[PDB]
């Protein structure tokens, strides 16, 4: 029952936000279930990481020739208004190449939007953790 919907890219902000034209509307969007370090706000700082992170969502997005978000089962948007979504570059999905990159590791997951959770703690963040990759390293 999720299914992916088509979006075009307005621009990447960090790692884990970028701003998507959807259905007419500009958006925040931000990734579900994944984190990738800070580079934005003050209490935090520019997290280590937080640079790689932000160039490495911003290369896969803007080499894309589709992009498509897909909501998860609850809530769509969080409450600062940033839809809430697995974004796919080419069918590829950025959360979990983030995550398998060791540029993000999975957090805030809140039911019942974690239908993806098992593949990305159990595979992707498993094997990030393994190879000791970046966050992991
Ligand atoms: C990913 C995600 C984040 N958030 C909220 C939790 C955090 O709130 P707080 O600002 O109150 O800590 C924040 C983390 O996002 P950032 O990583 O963009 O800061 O966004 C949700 O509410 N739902 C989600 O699914
Ligand atoms: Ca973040």
């Amino acid at each position: 029952k999720l299914h992916k919907e088509p979006a075009t890219l307005i621009k990447a902000i960090d790692g884990d936000t970028v701003k998507l034209m959807y259905k007419g509307q500009p958006m925040t969007f931000r990734l579900l279930l994944v984190d990738t370090p800070e580079t934005k706000h003050p209490k935090k700082g520019v997290e280590k990481y937080g640079p790689e992170a932000s160039a490495f969502t911003k290369k896969m997005v803007e080499n894309a020739k589709k992009i498509e978000v897909e909501f998860d089962k609850g809530q769509r948007t969080d409450k600062y208004g940033r839809g809430l979504a697995y974004i796919y570059a080419d069918g590829k999905m950025v959360n979990e190449a983030l995550v398998r990159q060791g540029l993000a590791k999975v957090a805030y997951v809140y039911k019942p939007n974690n239908t993806h959770e098992q593949h990305l703690r159990g595979k992707s963040e498993a094997q990030a953790k393994k190879e000791k990759l970046n966050i992991w390293s």
